[PDB]
């Protein structure tokens, strides 16, 4: 059976190439997840097809449905064999689906325009001059609305109520929205996205502060399927070889234009 | 069950309180592995006993005879239940044994004492005059024999075959031979221990460089044991809670000296 691979359009994970218009299958795709999917199977021996994600998301439970949507989703219904995305590993999620040890290191930041005079959340918590938000139906959002740290629950109280919407459907619009807003849009998203648009053009975005947490992306495939073992292994043994160190130099500091 | 717990005599993971001789079971012991088995016991609901591994050794597998010494050797053998310790997973524990999902992350670093002409690995291995190594039957010692990186594989060659040997039994060990070397030693450690040190008394060490890898500690249990599900839970539950990033800024940043 060929592998269905479900996967998200991120830079610098996946992204679609140049002449994509004219290329097939696998091949409409680069980055980073790119490569490691070709190393997993590799490693695993077997064939498998890149798909984008249906609707363009990570994933998250409705609250009244109880239904998961995105790459989540697609395994949990079995619409798809395998996630290799920058899938962030956490508690909910791990009740349902089966995660590879991380293949990266993460933690939740703040992108702002150069110039913005904020320095860390807490400087967001304590204004409202300047909007903030962050991704819908992903782990940052998630974060916010089960905090229980102080300055994280006024984030939320403030986010969740915000007009007009301070969510946004992709990576790729939350940084657009810092870009155009002037200094007042910050965006909510982890440090591996953050860091990796600080150094592309037109270096108007900067990270400010520490993470507000620590966590992994890991490999994900459906509750007890049999490829989750042969996959672990895969990324472990690619850590230790220094591949995956040698993926991370060519997707972010390769690719920097800063 | 009374679930037999190995653990291991490592800053600021577990460490003897200072009236311990008067002391009894668990109550004998403190620090960050310490708190985190008793946050695990509690969400897993069970007893517990802390008993500090019978060799004083991480694990290894003996190149002759295939035997595995330290707290890994312990799971293997059915000699303990969990392992709660600064335990690096690596694909050939993963083999023989469970792991959680990680609980810190760490990568190999350098510490120096105070002004040593040293800032990176490449330094090292480029010069005779500053001896070098580290700790006997752990992941920092494998990473150097394994590394195919030319750098390390310098590093490895030296080490393996220097006189008077550089390797240690202990951190603790390699951490008093870079203090009283006067600068004629410096010791391969995990940044974790690396930092906290840098900030005790007599303040009279730093790390130098990046990290040279990354990784993760993990919970680690018999292969297939019944304890491993509701341990990972527990400890992605405690990571999303602040509970770990709590323990750590008791044990690292409340701890400092310097
Ligand atoms: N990695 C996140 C998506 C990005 C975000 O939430 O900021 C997730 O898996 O949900
Ligand atoms: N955490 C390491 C021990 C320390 C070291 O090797 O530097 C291990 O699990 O083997």
């Amino acid at each position: 059976k060929t592998v269905v691979v479900t996967t998200i359009l991120e830079s610098p994970y996946v992204m679609m190439k140049k002449n994509h218009e004219m290329l097939e299958g696998n091949e409409r795709y680069e980055g980073y997840c790119v490569d490691l999917a070709a190393e997993i199977a590799k490693h695993c021996g077997f064939k498998y097809k890149l798909t984008i994600v249906g609707d363009g998301k990570y994933g998250a439970r409705d609250a009244d449905t109880k239904i998961w949507n995105g790459m989540v989703g697609e395994l949990v219904y079995g619409k798809a064999d395998i996630a290799i995305a920058p899938l962030t590993i956490t508690l909910v999620r791990e009740e349902v689906i089966d995660f590879s040890k991380p293949f990266m290191s993460l933690g939740i930041s703040i992108m702002i325009k150069k110039g913005t005079p904020i320095e860390s959340a807490e400087d967001l918590s304590k204004q409202t001059e300047i909007a903030y938000g962050t991704l819908d139906s992903g782990s940052t959002k998630e974060f916010f609305r089960r905090s229980k740290i102080a300055v994280f629950d006024k984030m939320w109280t403030y986010m969740r109520s915000a007009e007009p919407s301070v969510f946004v459907r992709t990576a790729a619009e939350g940084v657009a929205r810092v870009r155009k807003s002037k200094g007042k849009y910050a965006y909510l998203l982890e440090s591996t996205m953050n860091e990796y648009i600080e150094q592309r053009k037109p270096c108007d975005t900067m990270k400010v502060g520490g993470n507000l947490d620590s966590k992994g992306y890991g490999i994900a495939t459906p509750k007890g399927s049999s490829l989750g073992n042969a996959v672990n292994l895969a990324v472990l043994k690619l850590n230790e070889q220094g591949l995956l160190d040698k993926l991370k130099n060519k997707w972010w500091y390769d690719k920097g234009e800063c």
